[PDB]
């Protein structure tokens, strides 16, 4: 694997990929990642994306944020008291490694810094925001806790689920999130 990117060129390959499992492509796996649906489902993906990663052969870590997450999609706004992504690395035009955010929740466009990603985060076009902390962990890591527990799902059960529960959800409702008790890694 690559903990670390050879050039943007990859990186955004990286993205390309966990792109194409978009919900409502033909080539997204299942249960897809509800992209359609901003609410709460932001480590579920990021579990998936990582499977993405690997395929292009690219170990990509974790990172959660905390504090007033707003966001603006025009129709709905969002507020989190905590995101999560995918920190990527990738050298830059320098050959140095830096790091960005393949998590499509803020920025479908393409990847961003880590810092213009916990912006996007805390977008105070809803109102306001802020980033309380922040912290990194390894990519296979599929949640992480405030108490410094990282959690693993290799069969994805809770995450195939938590989409699997959004499957038709769409939009920023309901929000947040219904219950997914019925999942269970």
């Amino acid at each position: 694997l690559a903990s670390v990117i050879p050039d943007v060129a990859t990186l955004n390959s990286l993205f390309n990929q966990i792109k194409n499992q978009s919900c409502g492509t033909s080539t997204a796996s299942s249960p897809c990642i509800t992209f359609r649906y901003p609410v709460d489902g932001c480590y579920a993906r990021a579990h998936k994306m990582r499977q993405i990663l690997m395929n292009n052969g690219y170990d990509c870590e974790k990172q959660f944020v905390y504090g007033n997450l707003k966001a603006s999609t025009g129709t709905c706004c969002v507020a989190w008291s905590y995101h999560v992504a995918i920190l990527v690395s990738y050298k830059n035009a320098s050959g140095v490694t830096e790091k960005r955010i393949i998590d499509p929740s803020l920025f479908s466009s393409g990847p961003v810094t880590d810092t213009a990603w916990r912006n996007a985060c805390v977008n105070t076009s809803c109102g306001s925001a802020s980033v309380s902390s922040y912290a990194n962990t390894a990519g296979n890591v599929y949640y992480r806790s405030p108490s410094n527990s990282y959690l693993y799902d290799n069969n994805l059960i809770n995450t195939n689920c938590v989409l699997t529960k959004f499957s038709l959800l769409s939009g920023c409702s309901p929000s947040p999130a219904p219950d997914v008790s019925s999942c269970g890694f």
